[PDB]
């Protein structure tokens, strides 16, 4: 049985834990977050403004947590090299702080006894990115101890892009993601951390906010065939969770929406089971809260100008979908030998 | 001096009156809305959740309103034919109820003595649509008594699309508008009137909602050279006002974002003054509340995959910009001979 | 097994159905809503913006619904007298349209063969109101075929007010409910139905809105001793569901927050089991989404100025709590003989 | 004519500057904020998600700001003792960081050459609190160099409470402020600064949140006659600005709503001109955006159980009202002799 440690018990951290508690093939044994004592961790696990009450029991046992009868070790270290992952029995670390997105910083977990690290974001350096159901089998345990699970937007775009490119071929494409607000945004107009993303510091609750994203370009790394063929941007909106990819692309081979839907349907029921999904219902964002899929094609929202120029709409719970993929990746990493 | 009568004193109706009160070449003399008495009309004009307190004075005088010391006649007729526009001295009618969008229905205003009618929406029939700064000079007063000012999204897309098509040429394009909520949407999950737009009946405050726009369906009629070359959809978001056009197009002639920006700049400073605008600041939706422009290019938000495949971002206050254009059109109609 | 018909398949109607599907002692056999065809009904049951996906199977069977294998007859009558409740097998009718809140109107269901009617609101006339755990045993089947379940705020206030009046006595009290938005409110500034409530017609998503509450007049009818001793108002806020009672009262006998907490705890574990609840956690509104209790005392939020003047805080899911009580009442009504 | 320096260029900091720009008897000459450079300061002043575009011109002139032709010196010091206020010619410092709320910390501005300091919050120590129109004349320049303008809620509650206590007498009272979100709240579920106030770290956009208010302890210090007779709490809601005081109190002398309204009217037109206001319109929160008053009585929303037990409703723009008062206090302080 694979074991997990979580660094940064935030939106992704807590939902990764929730996903692990639902599974027999992986166990959470340790959590680290210096901005959060044990009682606070219990509170933030028990209660969730988006995903409801924790399904199970959460108690404080001295310095640690007792979750569903299992002991989970709790630490409050600011530096990753201070956390005793090995002694806690944690083989794999979910690096979900948002502040250690390089090999240099994320590899500090290995000093504490960790065997492997998964950065819950695209890296700032050349740490390899893997998307489950797309390129995860490319992972080489002899060459990497620190890997990345990319972004939730990449996890939404890449499986759809693979299906479309395999079947019809993408000549060129531009993506917008209409994305729910995140932790780096602010409740009222203020300065963004580092002063880099000025728009992201504007009142999150009443604004439509343009944003940059490398997600579409990152698909060019996950799927080398699409290097230089895809890019895009983000538009941030006041909703607390769930986002949607809007992909406008030109196809090398003509295809109708129905044919695109069928290609997605066959992948969803076959090689991309549990990763790619589809719907023909009149869905809205809240309908996907808690959805474990990486990408859900919205048939009725797709539009075609002609047989070669199309706009594809795909949903994703940026919190829940991604968290389940990270857990999938951890389980897969363990199966390849630690 | 043109005189205006307003049918449907709603979001557009009330902001059209506000735009008139700012101008010396047009006067509002009559208002009809059967779902609000004079006291209620006074209240809804005085107070606005988006555009602030009315700039001036509003008083009830008997059965009518006194706005900035001027008498404005008030009626409560469900039937357009029953409104005495002529006896009230109203030459042009702003048809902004949302329920009389055909020549057959909108022409009923002519029975009461109105000379011309402007439908505040795209028509359900073949009523001619005009967009200020694009095709408005094509209006023939001897041919048409009922015209349309199209939609707010059309007024955003058409000026930009014309500029791009003229200098670079649009081979093919697809658009999305990330659009603020409107009066037809619902506060909680319920049935949409007529039971047609199921998604639009879902809780507006916490949902990202795919929708229709018919704006590129309208831009093709306003700019015949683009008919069949553009289509689009909408994504409805919880914000109370201000929307954004996201236009992804292939260009006939290669162009950089800088060159595109320069073309928009030249049009904004010349033939499309007051209609097309541009910015290089890190703006968000609230920054455009009250903005009178039809279309504002967001330079920093635009992205290009290559020299001939681009995603262009243009803002619009769907309430304020459109209302100002409708008043512009009414003044223009009056100048052509009533 | 009691059988239920639902008139008005709205927020309350649908959640009443959901509450029944969770139960073995009551079954929904018929639904009536003229503004909603059977396909739309299926859609609105399947998907909920607050309470998630329907847990079960919903299919259209002719003009009727098939839910978890059972046929639920569907009608589209505007006139209650035209609904064949008897032929459908429906014993008790949930009157949840919001427009038939008198004995004269609600008794029309009896013409179609229904035995009993529960109005899902305070009546406009003298139809008796019952609150589970407070006065429901005063119901007399030989006297009344039409009854009321009061309001959600009444169901929150009444159990708490009873506990306080029994143990300590209420000299006088004033309350406010900070209340989530409802169906009667509007997405943008517009006219409310009729002359009623101008404030309620203001943009729901960005306003704090003073309002009225049914519990102001209902509480003194449910607990006659408090008639003239207790009244209040509402403050409407942008949240989609869950509300909170803010009760400020003078006690006839000295009591601390601890003593008040204990009295509530005793009632919650005794005669008001499943109805009155309590918490000592740092809860917020979303933590109560789906909560079945009528009233949950928030210990940490309560404040005492002195030993006889106190502010009590009590949560309630205005949709889920009330819907469960109406079903509780229906089961109780059937147990008394139809 | 006073000169002002601003420490902490946040919501209050920037709106204090905006208030100053509207007046000719006070001038901002310096700003310190280590979390934003001069370009970022210019951006956050120019654009506001609540209060609109800045009325005037904002230019970056090398190191410093040029606002309406006036040079404003810009600093980036974390330590208040390192800011050269004297060299910049700043007489009075607006201490609006939220982190220097003691005499020991706030008096550090005097080291850099400032003459007086106004903390934009209730102090953690015994620094004297003043509310304009309530107790500001008790200020003596020969006694204090460091003072406090209390809080926004204190500035709403105190004038109202004074009027009622002077006219009728408050025996006992409890209040709640339904309060817009602030900078200390979070966009999604997370850990609050420090480690306490867990509820304030919950998703601000979709929650009703019990909270603390500065006015609970401050009101009894500003009006000593009400010490131990008045306290309360806050309820935080998703709106970006504007809050409302809900005051439930018992009176020593019988008084109707009309009599209370007339007493407020007298004060508003007399000793509390520009501080206390009143309305009989069906107002909602957005109607007070930019309102300069400290407290606006909502006549229609007030309720009386009997002639001596009453609930009073008073609005305030927590940003605009308070900011104008701090500027009023700075001007008053200057008039008394620096
Ligand atoms: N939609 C999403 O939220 C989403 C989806 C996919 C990936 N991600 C990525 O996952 C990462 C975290 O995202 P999030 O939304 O959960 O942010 P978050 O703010 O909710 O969680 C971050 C947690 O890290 C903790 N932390 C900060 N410094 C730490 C340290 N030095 N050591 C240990 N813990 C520390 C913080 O206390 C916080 O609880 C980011 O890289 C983000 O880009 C986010
Ligand atoms: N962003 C926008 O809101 C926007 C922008 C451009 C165009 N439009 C179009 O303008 C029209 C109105 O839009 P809105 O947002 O102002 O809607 P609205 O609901 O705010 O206003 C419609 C008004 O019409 C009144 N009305 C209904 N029946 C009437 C009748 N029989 N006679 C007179 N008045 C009647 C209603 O009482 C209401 O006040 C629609 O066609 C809409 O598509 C809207
Ligand atoms: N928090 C709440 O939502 C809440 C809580 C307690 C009680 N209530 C009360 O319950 C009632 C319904 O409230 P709601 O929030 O569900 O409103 P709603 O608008 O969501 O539901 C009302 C339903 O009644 C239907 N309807 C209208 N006329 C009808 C008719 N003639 N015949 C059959 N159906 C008709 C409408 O189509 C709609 O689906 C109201 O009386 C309300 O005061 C509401
Ligand atoms: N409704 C309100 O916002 C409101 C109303 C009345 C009073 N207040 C009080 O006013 C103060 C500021 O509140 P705010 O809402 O403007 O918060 P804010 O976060 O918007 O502003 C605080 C500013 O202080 C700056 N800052 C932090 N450390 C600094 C330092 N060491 N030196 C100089 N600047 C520093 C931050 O960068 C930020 O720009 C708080 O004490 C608050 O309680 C707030
Ligand atoms: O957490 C902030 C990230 O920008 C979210 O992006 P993502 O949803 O693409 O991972
Ligand atoms: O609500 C309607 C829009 O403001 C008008 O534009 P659209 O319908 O073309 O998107
Ligand atoms: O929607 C209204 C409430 O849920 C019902 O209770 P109230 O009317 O007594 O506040
Ligand atoms: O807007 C007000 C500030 O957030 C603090 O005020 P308060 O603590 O007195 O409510
Ligand atoms: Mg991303
Ligand atoms: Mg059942």
């Amino acid at each position: 049985t694979a074991t997990l440690g979580i660094n940064g018990f935030g939106r992704i951290g807590r939902l990764v834990l929730r996903a692990c508690m639902e599974r027999n093939d992986i166990t959470v044994v340790a959590i680290n977050d210096p901005f959060m004592d044990v009682e606070y961790m219990a509170y933030l696990l028990k209660y969730d403004s988006v995903h409801g009450n924790f399904n199970g029991t959460v108690e404080v046992s001295g310095k640690d947590l007792c979750i569903n009868g299992k002991v989970v070790k709790v630490f409050q270290a600011k530096d990753p090299a201070e956390i005793p992952w090995g002694a806690s029995g944690a083989q794999i670390v979910c690096e979900s702080t948002g502040v250690f997105t390089t090999e240099e910083k994320a590899s500090l977990h290995l000093k504490g006894g960790a065997k492997k690290v998964i950065i819950s974001a695209p890296p700032k350096d050349n740490v390899p990115m893997y998307v489950m159901g797309v390129n995860n089998t490319e992972y080489d345990p002899s060459k990497f101890n620190v890997i990345s699970n990319a972004s939730s937007t990449t996890n939404c775009l890449a499986p759809l892009a693979k299906i479309i490119n395999d079947k019809f071929g993408i000549v060129e494409g531009l993506m917008t993601t209409v994305h729910s607000l995140t932790a780096n945004q602010l409740t009222v107009d203020g300065p963004s951390k580092g002063g880099k993303d000025w728009r992201a510091g504007r009142c999150a609750g009443n604004n439509i906010i343009p944003a940059s994203t490398g997600a579409a370009k990152a698909v060019g790394k996950v799927i080398p065939a699409l290097n230089g063929k895809l890019t895009g941007m983000a538009i941030r909106v006041p909703t607390p969770d769930v986002s949607v990819v809007d992909l406008t692309c030109k196809l090398a081979k003509p295809a109708s929406i129905e044919e695109i839907y069928q290609a997605v349907k066959e992948a969803s029921n076959g090689p991309m089971k549990g990763i790619m999904g589809y719907t023909s219902d009149d869905v809205v964002s809240t309908d996907f809260i808690g959805c474990k899929y990486s990408s859900i094609l919205d048939k009725n929202a797709c539009i075609a100008l002609n047989d070669s120029f199309v706009k594809l709409i795909s949903w994703y719970d940026n919190e829940s979908g991604y968290s389940n993929r990270l857990v999938d990746l951890a389980v897969y990493v363990a199966s390849r030998g630690l």
